């Protein structure tokens, strides 16, 4: 199924995942889309952080939901 990413910049990302995909999984594509680390970033959605070992169904996220990306802050 697809799903949107919005950054921070206002502009929106699609994906093609499978709800099985863990939340490290969907870092790792927006990685070889934008360049953003993926220990730099930080994916919401519903006003909640999602987890590394957890996978997409584990949030109930289903076709065209809407996953926020928020950078991680500074760390020196």
């Amino acid at each position: 199924m697809q799903i949107f990413v919005k950054t921070l910049t206002g502009k929106t990302i699609t994906l093609e995942v499978e709800p099985s995909d863990t939340i490290e999984n969907v870092k790792a594509k927006i990685q070889d889309k934008e360049g953003i680390p993926p220990d730099q970033q930080r994916l919401i959605f519903a006003g909640k952080q999602l987890e590394d070992g957890r996978t997409l169904s584990d949030y109930n996220i289903q076709k065209e939901s809407t996953l926020h990306l928020v950078l991680r802050l500074r760390g020196g």
